[PDB]
DNA sequence: CGGCCTACG
DNA sequence: CGTAG
DNA sequence: GCCG
């Protein structure tokens, strides 16, 4: 087993579920403690168990694996004897872990922010609400359209909201593309958002793009809120007799950097981070949603495709539902 | 032990 | 500070 | 928390 999530096959559906889950609510604290290298050891962990082709059954089986030392081998020795682990259940029902998740969640709001209130004394979204001059517009969107933003994206939402990028990329710029990329590339039937990557088969055409692709989106009555190359909004979705607010992220770039952009907004977050990783720790090179970089020769490698870049770290190729890290 | 991805808004 | 995969 |  590769030490390096993005040398092996990551399925979104695997054989031992529970499992991960389990170390990722362990990643997920670290995080809210500022320890980024221990959610980063316990994220890196669960993966690995998702890249197993069969359930661990025993102790005997973390042998060897890569990232399970003491403590995360205990987590999984105590699950598989008990079914349940005494410290992801303290972590699960403590005040802290609850209301940081709580925090974290809202739109607008990173550990920081949720940390500081936390310690302000501040527990619910209404408690934010009561005093919502301490909030930026970012965060009043986040708070007022929280509910819907917490309800699953369905594929059937994705191909209605592609269609409608679709009609304004094509009054912004003829022959624009639009590809549809994050968790649903990677073949996911739910999400809490959805991600587009826009481009245009001749270099250069692209620039000024996003704004004429916005003004056209809100002249449409179709954005709750946006405030360039990235342009995070909330959607305003039709549905059944009414509509819901949906996350969606909209990106250009250049179609000299579609392929590094392709492969970054396709993630998954933790499969990118293992990407760069690998590129600078084992090969040298310099890899983002722009180009990768080889610093010794001062030169970006051309790239017509994802599997072009796969070919240029030594990297066997796989596809966005193998990324599932 | 140092490192832990690397950008844009 | 927030956002992204 | 774990790896090199
Ligand atoms: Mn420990
Ligand atoms: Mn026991
Ligand atoms: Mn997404
Ligand atoms: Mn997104
Ligand atoms: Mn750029
Ligand atoms: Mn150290
Ligand atoms: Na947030």
């Amino acid at each position: 087993m590769p030490a390096y999530a993005c040398q092996r096959p990551t399925p979104l559906t695997h054989h031992n579920t529970g499992l991960s889950e389990a170390l990722e609510i362990l990643a997920e604290a670290a995080g809210f403690e500022g320890s980024e290298g221990r959610l980063l050891t316990f994220c890196r962990a669960a993966s690995v168990l998702k890249a197993l082709p069969s359930p661990v059954t025993t102790l005997s089986q973390l042998q060897g694996l890569p990232h399970f030392g003491e403590h995360s081998s205990r987590v999984v020795q105590e699950l598989l004897e008990h079914g349940v682990c005494e410290e992801v259940e303290r972590v699960r029902r403590s005040e802290r872990y609850q209301t940081m998740k709580l925090f974290t969640q809202i739109f607008g709001v990173g550990v920081k922010t949720a940390d500081r209130w936390y310690r302000e004394g501040l527990r619910t979204l209404d408690d934010l609400r009561e005093q919502p001059q301490k909030l930026t517009q970012q965060q009043k969107a986040g708070l007022q359209h929280h509910q819907d933003l917490s309800t699953p994206v369905l594929r059937s939402d994705v191909d209605a909201l592609q269609q409608v990028v679709e009609e304004a990329v094509g009054q912004a710029l003829p022959g624009a593309t639009v590809t549809l990329t994050g968790g649903f590339r990677r073949g996911k039937l739910q999400g809490h958002d959805v991600d587009f990557l826009i481009t245009h088969p001749k270099e250069g055409q692209e620039a000024g793009l996003l704004p004429r692709v916005m003004c056209r989106l809100q002249d449409q009555g179709l954005i709750l809120y946006h405030q360039f190359e990235r342009s995070f909004c909330i959607f305003r979705l039709p549905q059944p007799g009414s509509w819901k607010a949906v996350r969606v992220d909209l990106v250009v770039a250049p179609v000299s950097q579609f392929p590094f952009a392709l492969l970054g907004w396709t993630g998954s977050k933790l499969f990118q981070r293992e990407l760069r990783r690998f590129s600078r720790k084992e090969k040298g090179l310099w890899l983002n949603s722009h180009g990768l970089f080889d610093p010794e020769q001062k030169t970006f490698f051309q790239a017509a495709s994802e599997e072009d870049i796969f070919r240029h770290l030594g990297l066997e190729y796989l596809p966005p539902e193998q990324r599932n890290a």
